């Protein structure tokens, strides 16, 4: 009797769970929005800019027409390398940004002296991918992390956050390249038995010169010690793979869960209904970045009504002119939402027009809800990156561009206001006077910004 | 001298062979129509109407217009597992219908003994694939069968009829969920020694409650020997092989012959002509479900110059509006036609209106075919399931849903008419006194038809 | 820690590389054109016209609108398996055209004589993949031989020239079905005590009757002697591969070099932006076939400028019809490019009078090229096969078919003029006296060519 080689696993939900964490893909919690949960870890975050600073050379003629084949093409070669040998390490890739990736190791709080150490380790293993030949800057925190998860009836997102996420982001903006900066809480925690750091001025974080252990240390038995606390370690019959997900079975109330935090566009590839290369290009949109701050933005309790209540109004507005929400995250200060008019063949004509009045109408009934201290929206519009970024088996749809990054500054260097740059305003044709032209601001990573304005709006009341 | 490891076994008519059983694909007989051959074997008859029952709860809002590509993916991952058994245990899986699959073991007759022994044994490690966690019930039959092949120039099609088919139906008739049911014949033909039965009220058929063999008796031994007698057995160097199939190498003349019973839109789909994904979907058909009785349905002799002459003439008519046979097979009584206006992108307007008339020349022809004693005609209208359903080695084409079962139903409850249901009769909008409306029958399987028509036609005589 | 099994090695620049020689891959040289290098080796010239006179056929309606799908099959089949073997041999595919694939062993000067002795053995192993059950004839030639790479700023084209090279085109023009033929230099520099030969009729070249090595001779151990001189030769963790740029790695700069030799419509389905299966077809074509002849055809830097030079007007004047150079080569006598109006869905209207006006905009330019002493065109319009031919790691787009061989067949029986078939002249509906009926010629391979004629031209002088 025969017994044949097993073969299938590429099922519909294993290729949506590819978009996701384990956090999300094993989490089986209520559908009631929003809900938050609490937890330990140690997180990593893993700056990429210097990758992703290169959509701007492959709009040059010299890549005859497949600039963004060839941008994804060598971006995802690098970054899976990054993706393998955070999975390896036993981290869950929680989120992919055009800037960076970040990464949890989720343990009970005994753990988290020796978890620190496992991601040390892999953080100096990441720095080695690139040592001779673009490079990575790593900050790692540990501690308290929160997660809120909210949405409709058809769609969910997910957001961590707390000190240890502040912390991350902090210790990352510290960072040099080739650096692994710890938060001081992190390295309050750590095993400095381990480890040979220095000060970083005016900072209480610290940099990791060495990992020296000692003596008798073996890594690869700390290791496995270490994954007797890792709950979906591929393991056994396992041991071969890279995620667990990837053995994940058909099961439709599970599938019906986790597609809603995927874009329908990338739904139809899954489907097999379109091209699998339909989605990689070069295209010019709308960027609409918004920004939520909050009196404490480390207390989900008080903060996830809010972010619930504005998710509910900010995709009723996009709704009507298929704008979406590509991504939404903590930002060293706030929420933000990455919202995107123009991507997976979502073109509206007057793109500009409409998303400036869709950003006013964000920004006036977010200014309105309880908790949310201030709002503050950047318009950017220019051809940008779309894509599916990262690994075969962790992987996520990403918009990268010097105009994503405007947008992004300017939110944060003009807050409480509504602003965009020189194509929206010119572009709309909108009278003048429902503008302001702004002073120049020097800003973070932005060189050539041309004037920027604030969206005044229709009344001069 | 490098040895690299041979690769390449995905051919077009690899793929096309997926469609087809051993019996068709190692066939080898002429293109003469009809074509008649005898032999014998066991059957089984796997009826999976638990699984395909829950197409209407994927028309539900819950699935968020992913129904149909849900659907497929849970189908197919418990009809894998179905299939695979049966490959393993030497069957050849002949056909799939949105209520059952058939297979065949055929030998030798003085196999006949220890072959019902290995289907036994099949069948019940199908039960025991669905024991804890949608049920199946299983018919076995043993004996003589008849393979009819007719068709034209450019289509094929192919039925076993016979006793033994006669037999399966009745015995899966008969059987709970869960059941394991032998024919007659099967029963007197079976080794006893082996098995332990129960009566079946005024049936002469039986239910097996348990495999015991004797003391020294070692299936793993047994069914090598079975292997012995069975031709397309994977082995030797493609023991590793689900099937032989897999092997085919082209061959113009072989592909020529077999891509006559795949419909072109499949062929479309192996030619890399078309999404992988775009036959999958919930979409509205017009279901005409045609069924011929004839004096004896197991003359083979007789009944098929009758079928290949009905054949002749349904094609001609489904032609004019790419209506397309989706399936042939013997029902309890009579050779049945299912045919189907409007699913691969093939959809015309007035679908109604044409469907009852095609009908009606369909009756009206085949009723004056010699030796075809009564037509019954079901007609039903609206969204049914249709897509690839099986293993990859070995699928088929299929259309799913309470439709596809009223039609079914009519044809057999309301014989010797035309009939049709509420969404036909009134979308087709034609004078009320074209149709004649039928009292309520109560119809296995059938609750809430709304009220049933019959097509009288245009005129009074 | 998992080690976890490296998978990926599916990228765009490998898809590339399977349409280009290891010549051209590992290359590395200037961008600047026309240029030219030297070295030595062997040439073997496997005719597989009796494999791709098939086509004809294809077309019966016996295919049932499968034709070409059918035929790439069973032509990718067969050639598959030589190219395999040439690959397995250490050879490189150099090129294939709708008669022939060219393959070289490219190796130092001293090491001549024994990689004959392989490329025979070879030539031998491939003739026994068809003994039993389509034929090929080979010619083996040695010696030295020039590479030139000529194009533009975003295309680039490669040529092999030299007496080598019209050797082993005149070795192949020898050759009966199932000989394998030497050239004069070839038979002088190869190993006589290995291989018994016979005279071949007023001529030096000499034909391969046994391959007969002493008694101490091991075939194995001799060609691993040989893969020492083999750059490429797959090895080590690599020898299970037919290639080694199946593990080239993605790099901008150099997919930017390697993209320019592949046709857009090729690209757009590596990208995935295209069914894989949409460039397989039976489309009407017409077929301008441009032959240059050169006072010495073996000088490189003599020949190279002109190429270049036409091939600078070439693509201008196909530019504005979206005709296509499929392919250029080296024919028996000159440098050949065919062309091709309405391939890859890039079919104008007018197909024909434009054909011709382009086809005298050629012969009129190139012309007056310094060094082109003459310059033939042959323009001929019917189905032809469109299609990616060879193996999945060595395989180039093709075009085969009656038409095409009766292009190249004008072009070389009426030298110094444009020529054309009936199906142009009568489709073009141009004025007679554009023309000139020209005498019949019996050409070699073509049978029943209708009427040809001279295209003259708008004017009497
Ligand atoms: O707030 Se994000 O770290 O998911
Ligand atoms: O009549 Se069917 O069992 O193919
Ligand atoms: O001139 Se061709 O042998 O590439």
């Amino acid at each position: 009797m025969n017994t044949p080689k097993e073969e299938f696993q590429d099922w519909p939900i294993v290729r949506i769970a590819a978009h996701l964490p384990d956090l999300i893909v094993y989490g089986h919690f209520s559908p009631e929005r929003p809900f938050m949960d609490y937890f330990d870890g140690v997180l990593m975050f893993v700056d990429i800019s210097g990758f992703t600073a290169m959509t701007e050379k492959f709009s040059s003629a010299m890549y005859m027409d497949r600039g963004a084949e060839q941008l994804v093409e060598i971006l995802n070669y690098h970054i899976s390398a990054i993706v393998e040998k955070v999975l390896i390490f036993g981290g869950d890739i929680l989120k992919f940004a055009g800037d960076a990736l970040l990464a949890l190791w989720r343990v009970e709080r005994k753990q988290l002296k020796n978890i620190i150490t496992v991601v040390i380790k892999c953080s100096l293993e990441i720095h080695g991918l690139f040592e001779t030949q673009i490079r990575v800057k790593i900050g790692l925190a540990a501690g308290h992390i929160s997660m809120l998860v909210f949405g409709d009836e058809t769609h969910s997102h997910f957001l961590v956050i707390g000190q240890a996420v502040d912390d991350v982001r902090l210790a990352q903006n510290m960072a040099q390249m080739n650096d692994v900066i710890l938060s001081p809480n992190c390295w309050q925690l750590c095993d400095r038995s381990m480890i040979e750091i220095e000060s970083v001025p005016d900072q209480r974080a610290v940099k990791v010169n060495f990992l020296k252990p000692p003596p008798n240390f073996n890594f690869d038995e700390f290791f496995t010690k270490c994954t007797t606390f890792m709950h979906y370690y591929p393991s056994g019959e396992h041991k071969n793979l890279l995620r667990l997900a990837c053995t994940l079975k058909p099961d439709p109330e599970l599938e019906m869960s986790l597609q809603k935090y995927v874009m329908e566009s990338i739904l139809k590839q899954i489907d097999n209904k379109q091209l699998q290369g339909y989605l990689s290009e070069l295209r010019p949109v709308t960027i609409v970045f918004v920004n939520l701050m909050f009196e404490d933005q480390d207390k989900a309790e008080e903060i996830g009504p809010a972010i619930q209540d504005a998710y509910m109004h900010i995709t009723s507005v996009l709704k009507i002119f298929q704008g979406q929400i590509n991504k939404v995250f903590m930002f060293d200060k706030g929420c933000s939402f990455l919202c995107v008019f123009g991507f997976p063949g979502e073109k509206v004509p007057d793109e500009l027009t409409h998303a400036l009045e869709c950003a006013m109408d964000i920004f006036d009934f977010c200014s309105q809800v309880h908790k949310i201290q201030t709002v503050s929206i950047g318009v950017a519009s220019g051809i940008v990156f779309c894509g599916i970024v990262g690994h075969t088996v962790r992987h996520e749809y990403t918009v990268i561009g010097q105009k994503v990054n405007l947008a992004a500054r300017m939110m944060m260097y003009y807050p409480g206001i509504v602003t965009c740059d020189s194509v929206t305003y010119n572009g709309s044709n909108l009278p003048a006077y429902f503008f302001k032209e702004l002073p120049k601001k020097v800003m973070k990573g932005v060189a050539d910004s041309g004037p920027l304005y604030q969206y005044w709006g229709r009344t001069e009341k």
